[PDB]
DNA sequence: GTGATCGC
DNA sequence: GTGATCGC
């Protein structure tokens, strides 16, 4: 499941950014709220990451 | 510990 | 096979 709404993030390389998400999930224990969890890549440095998507972006 | 995901 | 992603 891929991203399309761009989400502000702060890259590995400790920029503020504003990236697509490859791709988009939950990450949730049954009967708690969890967080969304996308998977970007930094255009400069070419480096894939993980960070927290907003808690309306859609899954 | 839990939850899913995948580049490394 | 799992680090790293978060809030609970």
């Amino acid at each position: 499941s891929s991203g399309k709404k761009p989400v502000k993030v702060k890259t590995p390389a400790g920029k503020e950014a504003e990236l697509v998400p490859e791709k988009v999930w939950a990450l949730a224990p049954k009967g708690r709220k969890g967080v969304k969890i996308g998977l970007f890549k930094d255009p400069e440095t070419g480096k894939y990451f993980r960070h927290k998507l907003p808690d309306d972006y859609p899954i």
